[PDB]
């Protein structure tokens, strides 16, 4: 007189769930079998049991769900039997259903998809922040998702949090900022219930200053609490940013004796017409010595040159006299192909 069990173990969408392995416990705690793991369709078949009262217990949760120690009790009263792949049966099988809840996971990409990106600085771009929202987010305690940026980065305005493409309120969840740390608590289960897909974004800037080709890696994380005070922590992959700036380097000359000039001098613009500025200051240059204006941490871009006051010379006569300014600005491109532009300019004596 013994009986068996059948112990179908499901996830997400009521897949069937292979690998998760329990051990079989008499109700006073003897065990009976242990290293049970669930076969290609979720099933545990356990047979010759003697009567009486057991339970599962999970030792090792399926890859990617949450470990539940819950104890799966049920009795064994009735003859019964069933074979290893549940092909012979006979008598009663105690059928019995256990649910498991995806674990969260976390995602970090910046503009959407990717995983690096030089820009230039003082330019926004984002860090999109996605996580997972298990079935069971309803009886979570807490659900935290947490980013502390580069003290080189400067986040701009105010993060959004997007529940399945659908921004939310902040009594759902709660957005703060402290310092360079955003931090996203989720204060209303209940509203996650039936939700997939947590999404936090973070709008931000390089800070200018930063040498050109600095990779500032950066990542995320999660911390959730569940039903059963299990704690967890994940952190995402690491992102990378890069700021991107050249270096534009002018030598003043003479046509014709190629001497290097001072008093030379310039200012650097952007296609539109403006001044570029550098650190809340305008890009202008007096020629050295050495007939020198050497300018650093140019944004990517193209820009044009302007000669605001030209060198002084002297003429056959012994008399200073201003050259001719020159008569087309210059253009120039910094970009990844030339991030150093060296240009030798020629003065005209007149």
């Amino acid at each position: 007189k013994r009986g068996a069990v059948d112990l179908i173990k499901t996830g997400v969408n009521e897949k069937a769930m292979a690998g998760a392995v329990f051990s079989l416990f008499k109700k006073d705690g003897t065990e009976v079998k242990k290293e049970l793991a669930t076969d290609a369709n979720g099933h545990i078949r356990v047979q010759g049991l003697e009567y009486g009262e057991y339970y599962f217990q999970e030792t090792k949760a399926p890859k990617g769900y949450v470990i539940d120690p819950t104890k799966r009790e049920f009795f064994v009263k009735n003859s019964g039997t069933i074979n290893e792949d549940g092909t012979i049966t006979s008598g009663t099988v105690v059928k019995m259903e256990v649910k498991n809840n995806e674990e969260p996971t976390i995602d970090k990409k910046i503009n959407g998809k990717l995983e690096a990106l030089p820009i230039n600085p003082l330019t926004n771009y984002n860090y999109d922040i996605k996580t997972l929202i298990p079935e069971d987010i309803k009886e979570y305690k807490k659900y935290v998702v947490t980013a502390t940026l580069d003290n080189r980065l400067v986040i701009q305005g105010k993060p959004i949090v997007k529940i399945d493409g659908a921004e939310v309120n902040a009594n759902v969840v709660e957005v703060a900022i402290e310092g360079q740390k955003v931090t996203a608590t989720v204060k209303d289960f209940t509203k996650m219930d039936g939700k997939k897909e947590f999404h936090l974004q973070i709008k931000s800037q390089v800070k200018e200053g930063v040498p050109s080709g600095s990779e500032i890696l950066n990542t995320a994380k999660i911390h959730f609490t569940n039903k059963n005070d299990v704690i967890g922590e994940k952190e995402s992959k690491p992102v990378v940013v890069i700021p991107t700036t050249g270096i534009i380097e002018l030598t003043k000359i003479d046509s014709a004796n190629k001497n290097k000039m001072k008093g030379a001098e310039f200012v650097l613009k952007d296609n539109n017409g403006k001044i570029v500025v550098v650190a809340g200051k305008e890009v202008t240059g007096v020629s050295d010595e050495n007939g020198v204006i050497k300018w650093s941490n140019i944004p990517y871009g193209d820009y044009q040159i302007f000669e605001t006051k030209a060198p002084t010379y002297t003429k056959e006569d012994g008399t200073k006299t201003s050259y001719q300014l020159l008569k087309d600005p210059i253009d120039v491109k910094i970009s990844e192909n030339n991030q150093t532009v060296k240009l030798t300019i020629e003065n005209n004596k007149s």
